[PDB]
């Protein structure tokens, strides 16, 4: 995608040399914002082949308030294995904060139902937020939230959403981060009888790993392809009743996939 | 300031008509980012006269973990009167979350000391965040946090900071929001022996009230003046030991102040 290749280029020309946790060197910039008008197509990178099936499964897993790996494993989605303990537990990461934020007095707040309530009954609210940055629970999480905080906005029959991402690996993680969130904007929109608007991605430490340089140059050689179309085959009775087979990507013709290794 | 006048213009040309809580109409945009290099001068708007003395006093008040109005009143700073109850209490707003975030198990987390610890002993961290969006305490706050979440970043001996602001009144509140945060970047920098870098302002619902149109047009007529210089007369022994008289703004020559009324 144009916005994405322009950001890859920006990190190459402007990033400062910064190191990652006792390991790999990175080219790094701080503070960046991109906008995707979801009416123009689904923001799935076409300059390299991306597999959406793990993305869908992880999102549906988050929506259930699930913090254990078992569901992902029944579907052979293995992207959280690296962090999970011996019982498949990741600690109170994303879905637990989304669905059951714990208060000092013993309550558990369902931020996802609050947001749908606000979108239906108070759409002009400037407070339609869900946050995963729970300070009191960060020491028990396998990893602190990267996509930490997001806000919905309604204007002119259209749902927009801005994500704050504290930390971003531009090559491996970001195409996945964008498709994940654009999919949720479409599910929320369908549930509230709204049209989709914009996904605004805002990042903090936005970077490229030094051993991914040959791959980023290979990708920047490539011209972007027409963006694909997401079709949802069914309107579920609530946001928590979606199934993997409800989603289809139509018109997706990427360039070949590129492998990105990581140090250990 | 150039960036600020370009944003005022953007809300005029691009904002959609959106209404505020059962009241005034606004011109509204969603998703905006601006960068201020603090080496180029202190980002205090010169196209209208702004009074910094309440800004300093409110920031020092936040740093003490103070949620009651008394301190502001001893100095005749009256900007929080509107929200305070009969005893001067505002509920667990900003300073209480900054200094004593309450956990489900009875602890109180000092996010400001954590951030200084990280800046001194782990400066490359992608997790140097303080958040005021405490979901479990939002129903007891006088108003939910507008400047909700911010992240520090260190690269090349320089401290940068990005603020996420959920909601912003461009005319009355934003010049105040920027100077408040730019001042804290300078205090944190002084305490960590770092130089100042950039203040990145990111906003959610960024707007202009309909009864402020004559004033925004008057301000856009004006050419920006050279930005002022902030001098700190003393290095305190910690971030919690600053005093009002430690700060001086040098070289500030604004255009006359403009009044902005509000509906009730
Ligand atoms: O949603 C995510 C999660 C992690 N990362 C990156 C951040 C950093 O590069 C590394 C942290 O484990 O992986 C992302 O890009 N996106
Ligand atoms: O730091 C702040 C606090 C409030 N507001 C605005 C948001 C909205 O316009 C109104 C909410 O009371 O005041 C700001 O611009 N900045």
């Amino acid at each position: 995608m144009k916005q994405y290749l322009e950001l890859m280029q920006k990190v190459l020309d402007e990033g400062t040399q910064k190191n990652d946790r006792t390991g790999t060197g990175t080219l790094s910039i701080f503070g960046h914002q991109m906008r995707f008008n979801l009416q123009d197509g689904f923001p799935l990178v076409t300059t390299k082949r991306c597999h959406l099936r793990s993305i869908i499964h992880e999102l549906l897993w988050f929506l259930q308030g699930d913090t254990n790996i078992a569901y992902l494993h029944e579907n052979n989605v293995t992207i959280w294995d690296e962090w999970a303990d011996e019982n498949g537990d990741l600690g109170p990461v994303y879905g637990k904060q989304w669905r059951a934020w714990p208060t000092p007095d013993g309550r558990h707040i369902d931020q996802i139902t609050t947001v749908l309530n606000q979108l239906k009954n108070d759409p002009d609210s400037r407070r339609i937020i869900v946050s995963a940055w729970n300070v009191g629970e960060l020491d028990k999480m396998a990893l602190a939230p990267c996509h930490a905080f997001f806000q919905f906005y309604v204007a002119d029959g259209k749902l927009s959403c801005q994500l704050y991402q504290r930390s971003c690996d531009v090559f491996l993680g970001l195409p996945f981060n964008i498709a994940s969130y654009a999919l949720l904007v479409h599910m929320m929109a369908q549930q509230c009888d709204l049209e989709v608007g914009d996904f605004v991605w805002t990042g903090g430490d936005t970077h490229l790993y030094s051993n991914h340089m040959d791959q980023t140059h290979l990708q920047l050689s490539r011209e972007p392809r027409p963006l694909p179309k997401l079709i949802i085959k069914r309107k579920p009775e609530s946001i928590f009743d979606y199934r993997f087979e409800d989603f289809e990507i139509e018109g997706y013709d990427p360039h070949p996939g590129i492998k990105a290794p990581v140090a250990i």
